[PDB]
């Protein structure tokens, strides 16, 4: 439903389901954030030219964190495949031992 | 390193500071922020400053969401790492009771 | 307490207690079955005799089964070794992923 | 290979067939069944037959017991396993349950 958010001195309208309203207000802290420390670091004074830059690191930013995701499941998933390389080789070690048969001399 | 890179985003030149090694990334970030604003366009008097700080706390949203995916990883493996080291020393524990054992004989 | 076990035609006196009482029988089965089964085996046909080298086998036996006992401990421990070092691994990837932090252009 | 080894246990010579390859574990256990056929008439009318007897049946309960040993090391070994595979199946669960979450925007 509509919702009029504000963020770094502008007024923006944003279509946003309640059970988003509070994701929203993060969004807008968040970026409100963004641009007044974009802004203390590289002198751009401008609002529209900061927006842009701030949009720009940010997709950059989710590029960077699906790949951390990515990455945490892959290794996680090899950890899980040692896990069970491990369990199998119980089991191999379990039969060569156990099946050995002691022995006589006559 | 790090010199100015011209990137055209949705009508708008700007310059980026950007070293080499991070140029790839950068190219694709436009490339994203293009087709982002463009599908956002065609779904919404669309000032284009105003489009983008739309399509910066849809991004910022979908951070926090992937942000939040790894650490629900994490804490779905610190559960699992827990019951795998009770397993460990509940190992320890039988192995060293079994070992303790002694033969008994009649006489 | 005395106890009379019959084996292999042979009548011997044993001190047990009553809560070893069915391990007695169980050996005196047990032996019963060796020295018949030495004995249609090895063509030995004196008693003494085959007592003798069924002690020796069975001694022999002992120290085979005491071995695989230290083999399967030791395997075992091992294993456990492996599992251990999967976990630091697990540790250790996930220190390494999620300190990155995500960068930026400017 | 396997030829006649004279073997001396408590007085009494005996031949035992054996090949090299197990002659020294032949040596092994005519010195512990001399040892504990010694150990054992210090400690008990021996004829020497009826001895071997009982050393013969405090072996076979030994060996018995040797045997419970493993036997309860794999017993409590199959607990173990079955606890660390119903952790490896949560966790494969898990991960499927959270890599399929899909990211939501506000527009
Ligand atoms: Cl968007
Ligand atoms: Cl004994």
């Amino acid at each position: 439903q509509p919702v009029d958010i504000q963020i770094f001195g502008r007024s923006l309208r944003v279509n946003c389901p309640p059970d988003q309203r509070d994701a929203l207000n993060q969004a807008a802290d968040d970026l409100n954030q963004r641009l007044q420390d974009l802004k203390e670091r590289t002198r751009v004074t401008n609002t529209e030219q900061l927006v842009f830059i701030a949009a720009l690191n940010i997709s950059y930013e989710l590029a960077q964190e699906k790949a951390k995701t990515r990455d945490y499941a892959a290794s996680m998933e090899q950890r899980i495949r040692m896990l069970q390389q491990t369990i199998e080789q119980a089991l191999l070690e379990q039969g060569r031992i156990t099946e050995k048969t002691n022995q006589n001399f006559e």
